[PDB]
């Protein structure tokens, strides 16, 4: 439920880089063994890599992808806040929105003009946390650059951050 062409900082066997996660996706899928063809999901397990998600404390750290996919998709929502950044993703899929003053996920459809969603930087809890919080623009649906739409699977965390500006996903 992101688009191929989305910016991802990974670690690959202790490198840093910045990858579009298509391509990454592609490329691991295309040269693993056991891919999992099962649906209009292809899924498949990776190794040596590693992306960064926020911890308990809502800070940052490069945790490891245990699993990678991609499935066909004929649409996808680009999302403008607050400094012209933005991502494009799936409706179905989610982000984080504050709420009582805590992050909590929210569905991409379920969005509006206006709701404060959580990127990354650069209530004590808030205040020390690696966050941003910014308001929507404008949400214009869209195409999907290599008709595909990306995901991780990352243990202890169900969260990662993608997009110029850095926007944290929802597993």
């Amino acid at each position: 439920a992101v688009d191929y062409s989305e910016p991802i900082i990974i670690k690959e066997k202790g490198e840093i880089k910045v990858v579009k996660i298509g391509e990454l996706i592609d490329e691991i899928i295309k040269n693993s063994k056991n891919v999992r063809k099962d649906g209009i999901l292809e899924i498949a397990r990776c190794k040596d890599v590693e992306v960064i998600a926020f911890d308990s404390n809502y800070k940052f750290k490069f945790m490891p992808v245990s699993e990678v996919s991609r499935h066909p998709v004929s649409e996808m929502f680009e999302i403008v806040v607050e400094g012209n950044k933005k991502v494009r993703v799936t409706g179905s899929h989610s982000v984080f929105t504050v709420k009582d003053n805590e992050v909590v996920p929210i569905r991409v459809d379920d969005l509006r003009v206006g709701d404060i969603l959580v990127l990354a930087k650069e209530l004590e809890k808030l205040i020390n946390s690696d966050f941003i919080f910014l308001k929507i623009k404008k949400i214009n649906k869209v195409e999907p650059t290599n008709g595909y739409a990306y995901d991780l699977t990352v243990p202890n965390a169900e969260n990662f951050i993608a997009g110029f500006g850095g926007f944290v996903l929802h597993n």
